[PDB]
């Protein structure tokens, strides 16, 4: 850990970085908030990751794979991007950008009505900015494999940014049964395909932004609520599609009907969404 080369560009003194408080614990790393001095007098705050006390060898290479991974999609603002790294006399830094107003999920539960609410065309807006985030990615032969509101960060200024991005293929044991921190089974994202053939493209990350499209008209509405993994299997298999939210368009639910059709070829593509939202957006109403 102590011995890790230098990448010149990316290095950031230690003497640089003002820790701060921790967000606890990930799967194989863990993120604390700091402030990074330079990126000259100026201080950023940022999002660091590290490993943890009681961490693997392969804990360690998978926290460099996600930084090199980061490098080489490279930059995008609708993404959280790579700022800095301290990998020299010292414990491995991957720092990057800090999104003060949360993930996706809480923006939208607390702005909930009855401070702080969200026009349609805010609602829209969201939409379009995490589809071409995910447009970006795609271009970069980035599969997220993960996409939900939790997954996307919202900064200071109400930017949306897809997190979570630069994760390799599990060597795939993955566990149906694992909920999340607030309680839900990521299997509620996943395309068919991924779940019963383990295939994950583009087009199974344009089924789980159906399922996130979903998410933001209802405000953080949680998919499928009380359905257990069996359950949902056979749901699937029969073709169910979830309800039309409240107060979404008839046109918006269409693009989540054709995110989820069942043949992976015919769903729209990221490059679409975004040209149907942009469009959409322009003719949304921000006068409720
Ligand atoms: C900028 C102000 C601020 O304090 N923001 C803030 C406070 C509290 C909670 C979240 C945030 N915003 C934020 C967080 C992150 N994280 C942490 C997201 C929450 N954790 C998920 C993991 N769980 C184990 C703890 C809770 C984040 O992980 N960023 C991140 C890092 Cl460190 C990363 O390192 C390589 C790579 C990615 O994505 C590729 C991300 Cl997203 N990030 C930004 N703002």
């Amino acid at each position: 850990e102590y011995e890790l080369p230098e990448d010149p560009r990316w290095e950031l003194p230690r003497d640089r970085l003002v820790l701060g408080k921790p967000l606890g614990e990930g799967a194989f790393g863990q993120v604390v908030l700091a402030e990074a001095i330079g990126l000259p007098n100026r201080v950023t705050k940022v999002a660091v990751k590290m490993l943890k006390s009681d961490a693997t060898e392969k804990d360690l290479s998978d926290l460099i794979s996600e930084m090199e991974m980061m490098k080489m999609i490279g930059k995008h603002k609708n993404i959280i991007n790579l700022l800095g790294a301290c990998t020299q006399d010292g414990p491995l830094y991957v720092i990057v950008e800090c999104a003060s107003k949360g993930n996706l999920r809480e923006y939208l539960q607390a702005r909930r009505p009855p401070e702080e609410q969200l026009s349609s065309k805010d609602l829209v807006s969201c939409a379009y900015q995490v589809a071409r985030g995910m447009e970006y990615l795609a271009s970069k032969k980035c599969i997220h494999r993960d996409l939900a509101a939790r997954n996307v960060l919202v900064t200071e200024d109400n930017v949306m940014k897809i997190a979570d991005f630069g994760l390799a293929r599990d060597i795939h044991h993955i566990d149906y049964y694992k909920k999340t921190t607030n309680g839900r089974l990521p299997v509620k994202w996943m395309a068919p395909e991924a779940l019963f053939d383990r295939i994950y493209t583009h087009q199974s990350d344009v089924w789980s932004f159906g399922v996130l499209l979903w998410e933001i008209f209802t405000l953080g509405g949680s998919p499928y609520p009380g359905v257990p993994v069996e359950e949902l299997f056979k749901l699937l298999k029969e073709g169910h599609r979830m309800d039309k939210p409240s107060n979404c368009t008839n046109e918006l639910y269409m693009m989540m009907r054709d995110c989820w059709h069942a043949v992976p070829s015919q769903r729209p593509t990221f490059k679409q969404l975004v040209e149907d939202l942009d469009r959409i957006v322009a003719l949304t109403s921000n006068q409720e």
